[PDB]
């Protein structure tokens, strides 16, 4: 499971003071300090959402609460000193952050079948209800060679592989929820039916 | 910004049936081609989340949703054929692959404040702040930082200074509390790297 994380640190002067004691004994000032822990602890939280707060006069955001942590990372640590002054808005910073928790992913469902709706509790349309409800959209790709001719001994005899498709309720899925339906009848068919699909979602 | 998609596929046992004739020409099963086509697609996708239902008589989730595309390429890679049986169940697969979304609606929130001054100067008091944080069920985690008194040798001579008089540690203390989380302080590099560790393992 995932969690948002909102990260408001403080850019006041007093920030320059050089209090901060490491391993070796060497002073450096707090903002350093916090820099590299917290830089630190950004690469650690692997599946979450970071965003970045600054306050002190003014608070104001610097990262939206975005999944790629190396940009709130990089942005926390080009942040310098004294540019806010020497006064800090904690209860800002805590409601500026509490605020973009609200402000605040797409959905896509990718179904691929080679036959109809046999068995099951929900009927297929049912659920692309459902999906609809939830801003999933739905683009499914119906799987088979279908009809083929095979000559033969005698004369013309014909097989169909996939007969056993419904394209109907495949069809009508997709266009409920806003998607295309795609049939595959051979690799090469597959692979741009994909390849379209990523596309169509950047 | 960031999708979620949802991968719904088909593991009945007609799925097994070599109809799928590759670019060389030869001919393979339908699921072989799915895993190839499939797990290229999942090369392609960056920046998203992916997940994985499988179907057949009954339907099942076989990867929640991540960030690591790698874990979903492969347990597609190793799925066989017939343990589903020969039925499909395309609504059971739909609406699990639905559920599936709303499991990411509830992420927990969580705040980290650290400051090494009282909330000297601001329109919004952080108690108020704090109370409305709670109420948005957010758990702040709140950091004072400071040496405190520490012994100094100026040019002048050998001095007592107190680096963090400013610091408000009961106010920070009735942020955390107020909201569920803990006050840390941290008096040097290393505790504040601690703290912050602490913090990940209360969080998981
Ligand atoms: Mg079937
Ligand atoms: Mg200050």
């Amino acid at each position: 499971e995932h969690r948002d994380m909102m990260l408001v640190v403080d850019l006041s002067g007093s920030m320059a003071e050089e209090d901060m004691k490491t391993s070796n004994g060497d002073f450096v000032d707090r903002l350093t300090a916090v820099k590299q822990v917290v830089s630190d602890f950004i690469d650690q939280r692997k599946g979450d959402r970071l965003g970045l707060v600054l306050f002190g006069d003014h608070a104001y955001l610097q990262t939206p609460l975005t999944f790629d942590r190396n940009t709130v990372r990089e942005q926390l640590d080009r942040t310098v000193l004294n540019l806010v002054g020497q006064r800090t808005a904690i209860g800002e910073g805590l409601g500026l952050a509490t605020k973009t928790f609200i402000e605040s992913p797409q959905r896509t469902i990718i179904l691929l079948s080679d036959g109809a709706n046999t068995a099951g509790v929900l009927e297929p349309l049912e659920a692309a209800q459902l999906a609809k409800d939830n801003h999933a959209k739905i683009y499914t790709v119906g799987i088979g060679a279908g009809e083929m001719q095979v000559r033969g001994f005698f004369g013309k005899q014909t097989v169909n592989t996939a007969r056993d498709l419904d394209e109907d309720t495949l069809t009508k899925i997709a266009t409920m929820t806003g998607g295309q339906y795609f049939r595959a009848r051979n690799a090469d068919e597959l692979a741009e039916i994909y390849q379209t699909i990523d596309a169509l979602e950047p």
